[PDB]
This record gives C-alpha cells, sequence and structure tokens, in this order.
C-alpha cells in the first residue's frame, strides 16, 4: 500500500533531519549539483536558491506533526 | 544511523515506483506546484522540466538494484557505487 510507504518514508525524513551529519551531508551534495548539469541549467542562480531553500525544507520537515497530512497533500493518502 | 535510515527510503521509493497510482499522484501534484509560487519562478518552465524529468527518475528507481549506490552518492554511507 502506498500510504503506509509514504507515512514511513516522511516519519524516517524527519528522524534524519534530526542529525546535523545529515544536514551537512545533503548541504554539500546539492551545492556541488548546482555547479553542474542538469540543476545548473535547470534551476538559475541555482546556489542562491540552495541557501535560502535547503533551511526551509530542513525546519519543514522537523516541524511537521502529522505525516498523514502531507501524504494527503502529495495525493498518496486520504 | 543514517545509511540503514537512507536505504530504507531508496528502498520504499523503488516499491513505489513500481505502482502506477504513484506515478500519476506524484505527476498531479508537481503539475499543480509548477504553476504556483514558489516553483514558477524558481524552475523556468517547470512544466515542461516535469514531463521530461518525472519519466527518467521513475526508470532511474525502477532499475535500481542496490540502493546503497544511491546513499553513497549523497554521502550518507560510505559504499555503495
Ligand atoms: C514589480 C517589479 C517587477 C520585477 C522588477 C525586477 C527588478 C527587481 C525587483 C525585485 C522585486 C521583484 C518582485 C517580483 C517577484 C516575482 C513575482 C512573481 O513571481 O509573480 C507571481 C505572483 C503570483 O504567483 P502565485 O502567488 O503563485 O499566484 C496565486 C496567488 N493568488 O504574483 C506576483 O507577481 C507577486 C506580486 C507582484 C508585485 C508587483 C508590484 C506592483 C506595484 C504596483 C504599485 C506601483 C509602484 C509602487 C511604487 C514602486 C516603488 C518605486
Ligand atoms: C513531490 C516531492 C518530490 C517527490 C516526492 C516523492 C514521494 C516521497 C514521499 C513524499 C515526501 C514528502 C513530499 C514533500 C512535498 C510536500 C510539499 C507540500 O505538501 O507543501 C507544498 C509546499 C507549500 O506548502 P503549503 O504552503 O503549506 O501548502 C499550500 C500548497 N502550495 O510547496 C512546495 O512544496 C513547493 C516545492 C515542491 C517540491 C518540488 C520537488 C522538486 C520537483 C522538481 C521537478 C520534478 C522533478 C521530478 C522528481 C521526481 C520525484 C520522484
Ligand atoms: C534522482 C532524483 C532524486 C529525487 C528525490 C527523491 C525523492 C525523495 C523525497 C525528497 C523530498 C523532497 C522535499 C520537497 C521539498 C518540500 C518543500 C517544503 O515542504 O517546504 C516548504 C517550503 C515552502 O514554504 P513557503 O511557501 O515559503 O511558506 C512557508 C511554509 N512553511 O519550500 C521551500 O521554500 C523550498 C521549495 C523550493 C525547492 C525546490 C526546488 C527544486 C528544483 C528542482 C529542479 C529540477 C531537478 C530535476 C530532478
Amino acid at each position: 500500500d502506498l500510504c503506509q510507504e509514504c507515512e514511513d518514508i516522511v516519519h524516517l525524513l524527519t528522524k534524519m533531519t534530526k542529525e546535523d551529519a545529515f544536514q551537512e551531508a545533503i548541504r554539500k551534495f546539492l551545492e556541488q549539483e548546482c555547479d553542474i548539469l542538469p540543476l545548473k541549467l535547470l534551476v538559475p542562480r541555482c546556489r542562491q536558491v540552495l541557501d535560502v531553500a535547503l533551511p526551509l525544507v530542513i525546519d519543514y520537515f522537523q516541524s511537521q506533526i502529522n505525516p498523514k497530512a502531507i501524504c494527503n497533500a502529495v495525493g498518496l493518502c486520504p
């Protein structure tokens, strides 16, 4: 079933985001990807967009108090 | 630690990509997001980029024999590629 799997993924994402090593690794990977294709071409000013957005997403996943809500927002749960 | 968690996430994504309802739902959500902020401004021609990339990503995850590789590519596991 896709809804239980989505809930598990969101739970894992929140747990993972509560670790600084995760944030550092994802930041370095995305900073690298911003300098090369495909992101270099599909996302202008990629590095600045990353610097601004990645903390927002980290906080978003560190604050969500309802996985089912997110999975419904994406269309995987009712 | 984060390596087992990353492998579990990749395994779940691989499992999900085999169901077509997942693909349709993700397409619907991303088409919605492409028409509004922030993606409307951060991704020029968002809808076309989506139409081109989503199938590639679906296939990439449907042809994955070992999650470790992805987790190694992002730096959460010390080996995999
Ligand atoms: C108005 C300047 C236009 C751009 C100028 C470029 C120079 C750099 C200026 C920096 C600021 C630029 C801000 C523009 C950001 C991009 C906005 C954008 O993406 O548009 C989309 C967005 C809609 O997207 P959604 O929210 O998803 O739709 C559903 C919501 N119901 O709509 C907007 O454009 C945002 C609002 C635009 C504000 C336009 C300003 C109008 C000014 C009229 C007043 C007259 C001038 C006042 C004095 C000017 C000062 C000297
Ligand atoms: C669709 C996200 C990426 C693929 C997800 C794969 C399924 C994994 C399980 C789901 C993980 C959690 C999903 C995260 C997205 C949830 C975002 C959300 O619900 O809120 C929308 C949020 C604003 O929230 P609110 O203002 O409170 O609500 C009003 C709605 N505008 O807006 C956004 O999220 C904008 C950013 C959307 C993410 C864009 C992801 C990048 C897509 C790029 C183009 C396509 C690439 C193809 C990727 C294929 C993925 C397998």
